[PDB]
């Protein structure tokens, strides 16, 4: 089966302004550091749509020291920020402010962009350089407390990269970006991005593992693939609006919920891409059939709630991947 | 028989630190009053069958130094420091930080706030209970050239997990280069108990029934023998000189020689603290036995313990091999 697998696989290496980006993100938070709200922001972990080479993400992370969360109306997922406090001019009575952070945020990027690259209208702010390379700037405020209640139960990968590599993993900080809820425009959600990126890069039982041949796995490849094929679906359709609110983190969900149902390296062996890609895309169809795709860290935050995305548009990404994989995946060529 | 192994772990495990963490916390509340160590703090421990003895580290970071090896024994080195603001201003001889007055400044004030003896490269307390406080240099600059081959478990903790531990900071302890007696020693305590505690190449190794190893207790059952050894011997002189961290760097070469987790099935524990005991009489009888950070550092050389201390511990060692180690009785 794997044959045109390894093909697009082969293409999408191929394919991959960097340093581009690292100029330009250096001169900013150069200049943000130097005001006295932005004086902690530093880069958080370049990243990337697998299809798009020239469209580039960094988050900017900014520490607030001594926190009170509130979470907001029982969704496990959003939350008021409450509290010499560098963020002084951002509070809004005694919650933090996301859309005066922000608005400041973009202020003092426009200011300084225009001194060299064009800043878009409302990820926080997006920069076009040049007509060809793109860059999204994500704003987290940074928390070194202990996880909010509501991931408890989450990160269950104790049978996978074990229940030590967990606890260490709990200990690190994590992050609060801005996201309206519903809308309530001064709420936040929680960010755990270094964590994704640690479990994929670091993903397999064996702590040798796709170091040496006997132990090569293809779990990188399949979450590669599941990308590529919505991305692509997304941009034959993208007139229409039934897709519009899929995106590769739903993919990445799905994807470490499948690592979790098989913890072993042996169920990721490269000469059974083939399969294992197909079982990747069967279990991301039954998310969507049955409307159910929990978040990986927030088990009770159902990311393909109705409430979210409605039925119709999950039927249409149903229908269009089972003509696909029926199909040898025409879409990927 | 292996029945013996197992019985003698049973006894360990039956055995303060509320205690040992209640005093250590005051002093260091109080050592970081004072100018020169206020950087100070814990870094992260026990002689097994002496569980009311402990050895505590203090660490001290010191931003921007720069190291010149001693003599071109790449374990030794001169701290020196980079272009009043150096904290530490006041234990300089010359150029080169002076680990005897850092040390009678440590002792003094540790000696001005426990009025509990002070037993006079550690600080000897007393609580029935005893702590070992060594004080130790932090430096967060990449590891010394003379560590450049050592640390090698890729092929049995990754080479991921190397290139994470390398960016780790490293410490420094003072000790005499013998002699000349101003030079520091390299520490990678933290590096060897992060090894220790998460040893397989498995990451679930030991957490369920399935993938149950012996590390661990081969590791210990051969502290113990050491130890009870010398108590033996104590008598004699032959061995003074060996130490449970010979023991444990000897341990680190057979878990690099032996990387898979299989190869450490609990069934096996007679065979594999057999092969572990094989291993440190090999290194006894060659007189070599490489740090296992700086492989180009010999803890087994001449210039440091005699063939003739070897020798006798090796055939103690032999005989309780042979006799199914009454020592452990
Ligand atoms: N409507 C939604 C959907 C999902 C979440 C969401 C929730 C949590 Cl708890 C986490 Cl950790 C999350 N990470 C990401 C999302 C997310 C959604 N997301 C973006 O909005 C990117 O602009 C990707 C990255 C909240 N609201
Ligand atoms: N004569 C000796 C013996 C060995 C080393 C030594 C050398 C290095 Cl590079 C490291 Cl990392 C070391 N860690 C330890 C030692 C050691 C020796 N040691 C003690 O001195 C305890 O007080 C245990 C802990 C240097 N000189
Ligand atoms: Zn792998
Ligand atoms: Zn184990």
């Amino acid at each position: 089966g794997a044959s045109k697998l390894r093909a697009v696989l082969e293409k999408l290496k191929l394919s991959r302004a960097a340093g581009m980006v690292k100029g330009v993100v250096d001169h900013l938070l150069l200049r943000l550091k130097c005001d006295s709200a932005f004086r902690g922001v530093g880069l958080l972990n370049y990243e990337h749509k697998i299809s798009a080479p020239n469209e580039f993400d960094v988050m900017f992370k900014l520490e607030v020291p001594r926190i009170q969360l509130e979470e907001y109306s029982n969704t496990r997922a959003y939350y008021f920020v409450k509290f010499e406090n560098p963020l002084s001019q951002f509070l809004e009575g005694e919650i933090l402010s996301a859309s005066k952070m922000l608005s400041k945020f973009r202020k003092i990027i426009k200011e300084e962009i225009n001194d060299i690259v064009i800043m878009k209208r409302k990820p926080a702010v997006t920069l076009l350089i040049s007509e060809k390379i793109s860059v999204d700037i994500t704003l987290a405020l940074e928390s070194k407390s202990s996880w909010p209640a509501s991931t408890q139960e989450g990160l269950r990968i104790q049978n996978w990269l074990s229940a030590k590599v967990r606890k260490q993993l709990r200990l690190k900080p994590f992050y609060l970006v801005p996201k309206h809820a519903k809308f309530q425009e001064e709420t936040w959600r929680l960010s755990f991005s270094h964590i994704e990126k640690e479990i994929l890069n670091n993903h397999g039982k064996s702590k040798t593992c796709c170091e040496n041949k006997e132990e090569k796995c293809c779990r990188k490849d399949c979450l590669k693939l599941m990308k590529y094929l919505l991305e692509q679906l997304k941009e034959r359709f993208k007139d229409k609006k039934h897709l519009d609110k899929f995106s590769s983190y739903h993919v990445k969900t799905a994807f470490f919920h499948v690592c979790t149902q098989n913890p072993q390296d042996s169920q990721w062996d490269r000469k059974d891409l083939g399969l294992c890609f197909d079982n990747c895309v069967t279990y991301f169809l039954q998310c969507l059939r049955t409307e159910k795709l929990e978040n990986y860290f927030i088990p009770e935050f159902n990311l393909f709630s109705s409430n979210l995305i409605d039925k119709r548009s999950k039927e249409f990404l149903t229908k269009q991947i089972e003509y696909e994989r029926n199909n040898e995946f025409p879409v990927f060529d």
